This record gives C-alpha cells, structure tokens and sequence, in this order.
C-alpha cells in the first residue's frame, strides 16, 4: 500500500524536502520538512514574515501543554518554543493517527526560509539527540509504538522545483533499480555510518580513513550539501580543481559563495570528476561504494542576470562537525533507514541523475581490511 505514498514529498532546490501533515482537532494542515539529522518534531506556532500559516494550539481540543520550554540549535538556524502533545496524521502516508510530542515554535533565528513552503520540521533521528533531552520521544518512535507500522522508512529524493517520496514503514521496490547495499548504523543518535575509503575519478585520496569520519559521518536529508571535515575538504577540492584545471573558476566558487555559468547546454560535465564514497558493509572485511556525479555536487541556481545560461553552485562545503551526506548525495539514490536492523541501505534511484558517458552507482562487494579502525573515538 506504499503506492499512495509515492511522490508525497515536494520542495524547492536547496530549500529542503517537505511532507504534508495535520495536527490537532479539527486537523490543521501544515508542510513539514523531513530531516534525518535531528530528532525534534516542531512547527511554527506564531506569526512570522515567512510563514503563510502556523499551528494554533487554542483551536485544538486534543492539544496538551507540557509546560516546558525548549531550544534547538542546528548547523544553520535555531528556534525555541513550548513543549506539548497532540494528535498527528500524514495524509499521504500510513492511514493512522498518533499522539506525539510537538514543539510550538515561538521564536526563531534564520530557521524559516522565505518561500520554502514549509512551516515545521520532522526530526527522524533518535531520542539520544532530542532536545531538551532523550526523554522527549521522537515522532517516529511514537508512530511505531502506537501503531503496527514497521520500524523503518525510506527516502527517494529527486532533484530538478523538486519532489520525491518518503515511504513510511517499508521499501517500495518500484522506486529503485539493481541491488540494495547496506551499511551498519554505528550508533543510534544521528544516522551515523562509517566511510572506509574515498576516490576521485578512481584515484584514492590516500588518507587515514579516520579522517573521513572525524568526528563522525551522518546521513542528513535536512542538509543540502556534502559536508566534509577540513582536511578531507581540502584534499577533495585540490583534486577536483586539478581535474578541471582546463577551465578557471573564481576562488569564491570553491567556497560556495560565487557561482559559475555556461551557455545553456554547454556545461563541461566531463571536466568534473566522479566521487566514490566507500561504506562499511554487512560482512567481515566487506564494503561497497556509491558514486556521485558532478551533476549532483554542482547544484543548479537561477541566473542572477537576465541571461538564459546554466549557472551552478559548488555543493561541497567544509565542516567542523564531521562528514555530512546531505540531500545532494541522497538525490539519485533510494535510501532505506532500516531502524529495525540497525542499517542504512542504498540503491540507484529510479529518478537517478543522467550523464552522457557516466552514471551514478552503488557497487559491491569490495574487500576492505581493518574497517573498524576507520571509526573515530
Ligand atoms: C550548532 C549545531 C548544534 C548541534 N545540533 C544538531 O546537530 C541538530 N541537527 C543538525 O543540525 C543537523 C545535522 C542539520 C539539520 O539537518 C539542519 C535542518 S535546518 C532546516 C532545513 C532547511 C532546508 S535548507 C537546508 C540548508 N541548505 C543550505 O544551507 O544550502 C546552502 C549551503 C547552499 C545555503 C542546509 O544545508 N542546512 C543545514 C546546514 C542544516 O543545518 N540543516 C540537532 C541534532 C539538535
């Protein structure tokens, strides 16, 4: 019965993917950002220049105040509000209704995006990183405990203005091709995984694999870019520059600041290398890899001028909190968050990226010794 959940996600490029939900009685409709990098369910509950609508607790008879404030900081943006509980449902999701914790956002800073079309956020990670503490049961935990919905979900994010699917409670085999390859969830807080090798155009970056996971590596649908630790970011950029030395790009380009443009349909994709991330597998000394095409880490942006040329922004940035496999990485892949078996699966998506001579892929098996030494402690 997953067919009704296909295409239940919408959004704008670089503004996150959202699903429709309803809270309170009578049901109040709101678009909620899907974020695997956080664990709090929260919605705007007060007027805001960027909000077209918000949660009105006074209009819900099922609403319950928990009389307890909350603050939640994100890599970018933050908000604070009041904790409470209410009935919640997902129109284009499983046909059920559950009582879950809800944070009524009363104040925020650089959180709501102008024209994003969403007024809330659904943290799908674990309680361990929930605010104010792990006692605040996350939405998915509530859903699984109050219903018969299996303990797993999958995400198929499609690029370009953007759409996709969030299959709650299962895997929809028509949304991907080939085989699903699984990597262990190292620890249940963020969806933490271990990267055991990185190659650019088939060239090993030759770095201590611990560097790839310093101080952790996570899968985060709520982050746009591929974020890499300083040392890895530097090595990656250097390699990508040399590969594209043919042309010249402003130093601000590699910083995500300035953007580059080309005559409509003349983008020199071939000069940009593919990136291969090898992930720890399910059996001893075994891993698999996912290959990222330039069409993924070069996010298309509207021409700042009155021109009809294709402009893009470097979607790879430096991080100080570990590797982050954001939406640009998840796009083109079908990703299964198999919480029941503590693993994350990857397969080529049906709405995969397209290149003339190259193609994004998930390949295995590969032999990799000492993978456990790649984890940072
Ligand atoms: C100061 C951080 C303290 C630690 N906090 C966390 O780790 C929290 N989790 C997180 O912050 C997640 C790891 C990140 C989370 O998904 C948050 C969700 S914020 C709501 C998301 C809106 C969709 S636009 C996404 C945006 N795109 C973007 O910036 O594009 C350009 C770079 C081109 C401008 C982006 O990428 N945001 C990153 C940076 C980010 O912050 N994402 C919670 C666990 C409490």
């Amino acid at each position: 019965s997953f067919v009704e959940m296909v295409d239940n996600l919408r959004g704008k490029s670089g503004q996150g993917y959202y699903v429709e939900m309803t809270v309170g009685s009578p049901p109040q409709t709101l678009n909620i950002l899907v974020d695997t990098g956080s664990s709090n369910f929260a919605v705007g509950a007060a007027p805001h220049p960027f909000l077209h609508r918000y949660y009105q607790r006074q209009l819900s008879s099922t609403y319950r105040d928990l009389r307890k404030g909350v603050y939640v900081p994100y890599t970018q943006g933050k908000w604070e509000g009041e904790l409470g509980t209410d009935l919640v449902s997902i129109p284009h999701g499983p046909n059920v209704t559950v009582r879950a914790n809800i944070a009524a956002i009363t104040e925020s800073d650089k959180f709501f995006i102008n024209g994003s079309n969403w007024e809330g956020i659904l943290g799908l990670a674990y309680a361990e990183i929930a605010r104010p503490d792990d006692s605040l049961e996350p939405f998915f935990d509530s859903l699984v405990k109050q219903t018969h919905v299996p303990n797993l979900f999958s995400l198929q994010l499609c690029g370009a203005s953007v759409g996709g699917s969030m299959i709650i409670g299962g895997i929809d085999h028509s949304l991907y091709t080939g085989s699903l390859w699984y990597t262990p969830i190292r620890r249940e807080w963020y969806y933490e995984v271990i990267i055991v090798r990185v190659e650019i155009n088939g060239q090993d970056l030759k770095m201590d694999c611990k560097e790839y996971n310093y101080d952790k590596s996570i899968v985060d649908s709520g982050t746009t870019n591929l974020r890499l630790p300083k040392k890895v970011f530097e090595a990656a950029v250097k390699s990508i520059k040399a590969a594209s030395s043919t042309e010249k790009f402003p130093d601000g380009f590699w910083l995500g600041e300035q953007l580059v443009c080309w005559q409509a349909g003349t983008t020199p994709w071939n000069i940009f290398p593919v990136i291969s991330l090898y992930l720890m597998g399910e059996v001893t000394n075994q891993s698999f890899r996912i290959t990222i095409l330039p069409q993924q880490y070069l996010r298309p942006v509207e021409d700042v001028a009155t021109s009809q040329d294709d402009c893009y922004k470097f979607a790879i940035s430096q991080s100080s909190t570990g590797t982050v496999m954001g939406a640009v990485i998840m796009e083109g892949f079908y990703v299964v968050f198999d919480r029941a078996r503590k693993r994350i699966g990857f397969a080529v998506s049906a709405c995969h990226v397209h290149d003339e001579f190259r193609t994004a892929a998930v390949e295995g098996p590969f032999v990799t010794l000492d993978m456990e030494d790649c984890g940072y402690n």
